DNA sequence: CTAGCGACTAATTTTTCGGTTCACGGTCCCACAACTAACGAC
């Protein structure tokens, strides 16, 4: 049912001309999104640091295992509940 | 030079769609393949 609800380019005359059709202005606002992005999470890692050792840790580690306050709990010795307050 | 003074997170369950199975009365032009009628040799 799905490939027999789709029509051939063909269908449409000289499809290359007028369809198909893109914007790089689209691209660059992308990627400087990107970069604005980027520099968010530059300025939070700088940020880090000031931070108490115990906190910075705690979102080291959120960073690169990802808010998972069980397997984080028992790494640390605090409980969910005192992980995710920490947190 | 010194001293007195003014409720969130993890674990478990349940359900709709897809997979599987059964299987009787137009034109003009340029090449390419047949192809055949005539021509020459044994």
């Amino acid at each position: 049912k799905f490939h027999k609800k789709v029509n051939s380019l063909e269908d449409y005359d000289n499809y290359q001309d007028y369809m198909v059709g893109y914007d790089p202005v689209n691209d660059s606002e992308n990627l400087d999104e990107q970069e604005s992005t980027q520099k968010s999470f530059d300025h939070i890692k700088s940020i880090l640091p000031l931070l108490n050792a115990d906190k910075r840790h705690l979102i080291e580690l959120c960073l690169k295992y990802g808010f998972q306050y069980k397997a984080i709990s028992k790494v640390m010795g605090k409980g969910i509940h005192e992980t995710s307050r920490e947190i």
